[PDB]
């Protein structure tokens, strides 16, 4: 009964100008600004992380990989990232891992924590890929598991792309369940999640949401989570420049509402919400979709 509805995590140093790169790495500050500009949401508490500890990074990542990451070294461990490797990028990723860990800690007092940052679901123990250098949700999961050895974690991954890093890290862990709905013909090389729904180009709201509702029933038939990481990507949007799925703004809202309501129906459960991707042709649509997720989870 102590639980408050929703808190936010953010750090302004997440934001980077990546120049011509496809990834809108300044989305975070504008999602944050839309929150600040809203008279309802501007009343939520915002928490700021410190840099994640290297010892915590090591719960998921190999020392060889961390050596290459921190030294800005170009090797097989870093060269598949599809991103530059600069001190600013290192700094932004280590802060964001700190943010996702903080979000998970905040789930002790909030039903929902929306992290305006993170969702690095392609990051592997020994190699970066898919614009992801460190695995924020995997690291936070390992910490949560040390705190609560009996508790269970569900990843609901509704970003356009499979959460392969998470599927791989948790493939032999019975206390973690990975669920993903993703476009099948895109990056990445597919791992075996606990439940994968392979989507075809052109899927619309009705079919997508039907598959989601069915999938959540399937999950709960097999698995009762205490903590959920909801990877609430913006990239299934019909206007996305990378994806070919055709979810509307209202479809993405309904998606978020379905996940929200699934959590509400499980009394002990808490949710950390992570934005992951989004490549709308209009940058402002990406921002708007993430803002809409916050508004959904914050709703009366
Ligand atoms: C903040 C600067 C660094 C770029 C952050 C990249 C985050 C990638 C997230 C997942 C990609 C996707 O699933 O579409
Ligand atoms: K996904
Ligand atoms: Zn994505």
């Amino acid at each position: 009964k102590h639980l408050e509805r929703i808190g936010l995590v953010y750090h302004p140093d997440y934001n980077l100008d990546l120049g011509p790169h496809v990834f809108p790495a300044r989305k975070y500050q504008m999602v944050y600004d839309l929150v600040k500009r809203d008279s309802k949401l501007s009343n939520l508490y915002i928490y700021k992380p410190d840099l994640a500890k290297t010892k915590d990074l090591s719960l998921v990542h190999t020392q060889e990989f961390l050596d290459d990451f921190f030294s800005l070294n170009i090797t097989e461990r870093t060269q598949y990232s599809e991103l530059p490797l600069t001190k600013q990028i290192v700094h932004s990723f280590v802060l964001a891992v700190g943010g996702t860990i903080l979000s998970m800690e905040l789930a002790q007092k909030y039903k929902f924590v929306y992290h305006i940052g993170g969702g690095f679901h392609h990051s592997m123990p020994d190699r970066a890929e898919g614009f992801c250098y460190l695995n924020d949700a995997a690291i936070a999961s390992k910490l949560y598991q040390k705190e609560y050895p009996d508790k269970k974690i569900l990843f609901i991954d509704l970003d356009l792309h499979q959460g392969n890093g998470n599927s791989f890290i948790f493939q032999n862990d019975p206390d973690v369940f990975t669920f993903s709905m993703h476009q099948e013909n895109l990056y990445p090389k597919k791992e075996k999640s606990d439940l994968d729904i392979s989507l075809e180009e052109g899927i619309g709201d009705k079919e997508y949401l039907e598959l989601l509702e069915k999938s959540l029933r399937k999950i709960e038939s097999d698995f009762k989570p205490d903590l959920i990481f909801y990877i609430a990507g913006a990239d299934p949007f019909e206007g996305d420049s990378l994806g070919d799925l055709k979810l509307t703004f209202q479809g993405l809202r309904k998606r978020d509402q379905i996940v929200r309501d699934f959590a509400y129906s499980l009394n002990d459960t808490r949710v950390v919400i992570l934005p992951a991707g989004g490549y709308a042709k209009d940058f402002y649509d990406t921002v708007t979709i993430h803002y809409n997720t916050i508004k959904i989870f914050a709703a009366d």
